């Protein structure tokens, strides 16, 4: 494993990124809520906004707005479900 955190995606205890998600604070508290595993949902919603917005993903602007659908996503509103699997995985 890598970090240790709990999975905030299922509500469990998987291993976080241990590194900052991006430029702030902010990012400071998505490592150390997201794990290995809700990473890849990262990236789902990450397309959906792009494409929704239409963001420049070669700046920064199409990452710090997403910053905003995730932090008052969880730090936010707050939304905890208990799904998904645990996959195998590679490398």
């Amino acid at each position: 494993m890598a970090r240790m955190i709990h999975c905030a995606k299922l509500g469990k205890e998987a291993e976080g990124l241990d590194f900052p998600p991006l430029p702030g604070e902010l990012g400071k508290r998505l490592y150390e809520s997201v794990s290995k595993q809700a990473w890849q949902d990262w990236l789902k919603q990450q397309t959906m906004l792009i494409n929704e917005n239409r963001l420049n993903m070669a700046d920064p602007r199409a990452r710090q707005y997403l910053m905003k659908q995730t932090e008052k996503y969880f730090f936010g509103e707050g939304a905890d479900q208990a799904s998904g699997y645990v996959p195998p995985a590679q490398g």
